Order: structure tokens, then sequence, then C-alpha cells
């Protein structure tokens, strides 16, 4: 009956009725403060076709403090770490407790065709994305293939 656990349900409410396209999650049965969902890779960018699955990890002083995000598929991004860690600076620094997991999944989304160049966490696929984007989308694909064996 916590704060944090009260704007989580909250946020499933809305995800719910009004869903993002390629986008749904859900906490899992026993625990609300862990989700896991899903993101269909966007339309017409080389992860067209992916089904990615996610871990969304809060804690009590959500939405305070944003939750930690990780595919769980394995992911080839400039952005993504090994451990399949989301570096993405509204879940950083540029933080708002006005942000949902709607908002959340959205910005994941969006961020899959356009990589930070600020800081990668994948070096081996920014520089693919610069230098050989040729190399870069065949890496991607096998990812998005991958990706199937998930859901």
């Amino acid at each position: 009956t916590t704060p944090s656990r009260r704007r989580l349900m909250r946020d499933f409410k809305k995800l719910q009725e009004d869903p993002p396209a390629g986008v749904s999650g859900a906490p899992t049965e026993d625990n609300i403060l862990t989700w896991e969902a899903i993101i269909f890779g966007p339309q017409e960018t080389p992860f067209e076709d992916g089904t990615f699955k996610l871990s969304l990890e809060f804690t009590e002083e959500y939405p305070n403090k944003p939750p930690t995000v990780k595919f769980i598929s394995k992911m080839f991004h400039p952005n993504v770490y090994a451990d399949g860690s989301i570096c993405l600076d509204i879940l950083q620094n540029r933080w708002s407790p006005t942000y949902d997991v709607a908002a959340i999944l959205t910005s994941i989304q969006s961020l899959l065709d356009e990589p930070n160049p600020n800081s990668p966490a994948n070096s081996l696929a920014a520089q693919l994305y610069q230098e050989n984007r040729r190399e870069y989308e065949k890496r991607v694909q096998q990812i998005v293939e991958q990706s199937w064996l998930n859901f």
C-alpha cells in the first residue's frame, strides 16, 4: 500500500488503457516493483521485426528515483551494456518523476534507431554505427532473430 506501489498501479492502468504501438509490459505477479516488458523493433529501421524482452526494476523511492531497465533479449546497440543495461539520460540525470512506464518504454523504443552518441556503453556498436553501418545492421538482424526465442 506504499506510495511507490500505488503509482506503479496507476502506471499500469494508463499503459493498458492506451498502450503505445509495439509496447507492452506488466509487473511480475509476485512483485509489483519488478516488471517485464516488450518493445517491437521500430517499423522502418534495422531493428524491424524485433521482439525485445526487457526487465524494469523499481525501488520504493519511485517515482522520485528512476528504475533500472535492462534488455533480457540479447542486444547490440551503442547505448546498451553487456548485461543488457540501457544507458538512457531520462533514467539517469534527465529523469522526471512525471515520466511513467509508458514514457520509459517509448523512449527506449525511439533510442533503438537513434543511438545517443555521447558516451557509448557498447564500443564495437558505436563504431560500426558511424564507421560501417552495413556491418552494424548485419549484427542487429542477428539480434532481431534471436529476440524471437524470447517471447
